[PDB]
């Protein structure tokens, strides 16, 4: 089966837009690809963290991983730390990454602006550890948000130079474009997705939300001024109606057909209550799964540790073959 | 015991300078001292490396720190590459340096972006790697050669600017202070320091190097004019005469005074010739010793597993509380 490596920060925090477009879908391909979650604490510290908040949000994104219904028996899902083969061949390819394609990177130079006070060799060195994370597992699809463009660009190239020198060391990663899952946009700028970092929090439905502010949300999201009101898909015209809609056929599995004819001579009200209402059941009940796991250190624990494993497991030999091909006394 | 750590480049290639200067008081040492000797083969690699030489080199240096007395159950030897701990904690200290700190590290003020673009990011990197290498063991004390001392500086730095704000996880480490004494001098300019790096391979001697060269170079040394011609120590009017005697009394343990007694009314020659008979004798025996290391595959496998299996349960320890400290979850 493909493998696919997916890098998630330790958030806790996922939009439903995420979810619906992408997660969700993945969740149902662990029969048919070799899927590898990897919960990136390496690189959450290129910026400063609290210490309770990254231990704390690291569990929280392991939960929420289960909740959503990754399967630790079908996948393999772990901390990134845990694996100390990620650091190791990090070091390693910084020796076959130019300065220049560090120095390049739009990430950084932006990054530099906006974190100014704290300009550390790690934010400049990232790209490398991601390189990494990837070409440890054989990787053959990565799921690349636009701004890892570059970064994935970056992989293939070193992945590319070190197989030129050394031989067929490294698989070349490409990027996962699966079927299109839901389309959700913001609720109050139906025109952009969902931003987990907007400022206008009235835009966005993250997944551990309380259901009371995601029905109040839902209930104030922007429509039109149609006279009479007319449940219709449009995006040009009607955009926020339209996403309404396709949130409520993300849910339901509805076609957008299927939604128009149900909704026929109904007021827009309707149309969000029923939004709120499917929305805020399916949330509820995977925030009642999220807390079952969130709760039960010993699982988390046993999780972790069995994830840490097979992933090691994978990374030795990758790590193995790159010291060998590289000259080092390979460890007795 | 205060904590002494020495990185050594894989390289076979020492000068009887390094071996009478550095090695052999540290290997006097290792009673007094902890001592951990750490064979740098990751440090290598930021220059390209012969992946076969690489290999050999790294197994040439484990063989001749053993010829020269490095005791591998009073000392730890190890090779870096057999400890991951190095690597992790290598990227956790790259988020503690700041950018400006490394690019002012290298030659980039005097030199093109052409060139800063053009080098690896390992060689950018390596100060942080060997910060780690240090701070791991909760090292007390560093032999720094004169161009290590803005590393140790920035060692210095990270360790501080961590433990500002986490505790007192790191020591502080110290530049050791070397017996005070003659340096061997190079051969044909005796005004000068004996350098492994030297184009004149005349002014050298190598501790590996053919027996029939070293007493070659030592009867061609030079000396001065001194008429009528007087064997006596002064650095300043009879740097070849002096180094001569100093290179003699290292080899011997005859004190100054002794030795010229012993030389009254003699020649020059008569000195060369003494001077060569013992140095010879010398590096016979190491070189005897050398081989019996070398080519026992099946010893320098058991000390390298035991030298990194006792450097891991030191650097873990230091590791895990590194870890703890930023927020990690804790190796579960
Ligand atoms: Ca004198």
């Amino acid at each position: 089966k493909p493998i696919v490596f997916s890098g998630a920060q330790p958030s806790g925090e996922l939009t439903i837009g995420n979810y619906m477009g992408a997660l969700r879908q993945w969740v149902q391909m662990q029969d048919d690809y070799d899927c590898i979650y990897c919960i990136v604490d390496l690189h959450a510290i290129t910026a400063r963290q609290d210490p309770a908040l990254l231990r704390k949000r690291t569990l929280d994104t392991l939960a929420l991983y289960l909740a959503c219904g990754i399967d630790p028996k079908k996948s393999t899902i772990f901390v990134q730390s845990h694996v100390p083969e990620h650091s190791q061949l990090s070091w390693a390819l910084n020796c076959y990454t130019y300065f220049g394609e560090l120095s390049r990177m739009t990430q950084f130079k932006d990054k530099s602006a906006r974190y100014a006070e704290n300009i550390n060799a790690g934010l400049f060195d990232y790209p490398v550890l991601m390189a990494a994370d990837i070409l440890l597992y054989q990787t053959n699809q990565v799921p690349v948000g636009e701004d890892q463009k570059q970064h994935l660009e970056l992989s293939r190239d070193i992945a590319s130079r070190f197989n030129n020198l050394y031989g067929d060391i490294f698989k070349i990663p490409e990027p996962f474009i699966p079927k299109a899952g839901a389309r959700v946009m913001s609720l109050q700028d139906p025109t952009k997705k969902m931003s987990k970092s907007d400022d206008n929090r009235n835009n966005v439905i993250e997944l551990l939300e309380d259901p009371k502010s995601v029905v109040k949300k839902i209930k104030r999201a922007m429509t039109d001024s149609d006279e009479p009101a007319l449940i219709r898909y449009d995006v040009e015209k009607k955009a926020g109606v339209s996403n309404l809609l396709d949130i409520l056929s993300g849910v339901t599995g509805q076609s957008i057909p299927e939604l128009e004819a149900q909704f026929t001579g109904q007021m827009y009200g309707h149309l969000k209550g029923a939004v709120a209402d499917a929305v805020s059941g399916m949330l509820s009940e995977l925030q009642e799964r999220y807390r079952t796991y969130r709760e039960d250190e010993a699982l988390l624990q046993d999780v972790m540790r069995e994830g840490a494993a097979k992933a090691r497991a994978r990374a030795q030999v990758t790590l193995a073959k790159v010291y060998e091909a590289i000259g080092f006394v390979a460890q007795p």
